[PDB]
């Protein structure tokens, strides 16, 4: 058990390795919080996705799409991440 | 192996390239536990999700889900890795 | 509350954990920027991929795609993300 | 070209930026060697997840699986990326 | 306006939050060239999918796979990662 417990508490790697545990895991509660309520919300839209051909030589040639409104929904990833956590340093931290 | 192994041991790229290999790790550990478990768990409650009448310029006039539980099973995420985390990681650290 | 909310705000949890908050959240605004707009728009491209005659032996043995211009999407997606993170975040600080 | 190649050599961005390039690159080639080799194993496991009769108010009432084999290949995807950071990065550092 | 783009600047965020900025985009450049250029030729080798029997008593036993050179087509970017950056990134550098 000696190996691997006390070489955990030293240094920086106790203050980074749970710090990116901490950014993977609170943007999953703030982007999946995005993409299932809200990006429905953004596929109520539908308006985007203007018809294109891509004639692929390997036959895929009926027709493709260039399609817009999840692009207004990493908007609305980024933002909400951007204010789920906005709110939490600056109530208590940033003062 | 001189270029490689001598400009291994420097600095803050092995306290910090090998911290975001625990970030994943143990995040990859867990968060797959959130969904290979609990989810379905949360997929098992189903009541959610409206539809979401969203009509394609391009022609798909079907039906979408404004689909929650997912988003229940992205707390699911956050909380049980701020868990697993605050014991193995955090109670023979912080004490 | 106590020991969570306290616990947050001390050393270098704070900054390094939500820069990957900005590093994960900050990159998809516009990583999706280059895959709902750009990548459709380099799948009317579609020269690429001439096919691969390549066998398994569970037997999927019709043909393969040799495929491109996703890494002519992926370059794509390096670069704008270097655009955006100049421009909104670097532009301030450089100065 | 002043602008990007002498803000790079400032601070910590060349340990930092390669280090995270290092932590998903490494972990690219262990935790896919995890869910390649090993989880299609533990799918080998089978008798997971007795049907969960979740009842949606939208349209699905046929089963729901909560299969606990993705779990235990959490397991080997959490376990076995220590192994490969351990020999060949930590033996000849921590010695 | 003022305290977003003022309070951006300060510290360390600028380097790691764009430095991990950094290790998103650069090694899913270098990845996709390794999952489009090459997963073709790697899929035409075939080393995957060696049949095996697993017994979900829950209704998935027609036949198993065994993925062994999906961990070739991994191996690719990871080394690949290492070796984009080292041209780029290292070679007026590390001069």
């Amino acid at each position: 058990l000696k190996g691997f417990k006390e070489f955990l508490a030293r240094g920086n790697i106790v203050d980074l390795a749970v710090a990116v545990v901490i950014g993977t895991a609170f943007t999953a509660l703030v982007t999946k919080f995005t993409d299932s309520i809200i990006t429905p919300l953004i596929n109520r839209i539908g308006v985007n996705a203007q018809s294109d051909v891509g004639i692929l030589r390997i036959g895929i040639g009926g027709g493709q799409t260039i399609d817009l409104n999840v692009l207004l929904s990493a908007a609305i990833n980024f933002f909400l991440i951007a204010f789920a956590v906005y709110f939490l340093v600056v109530l208590p931290y940033n003062t």
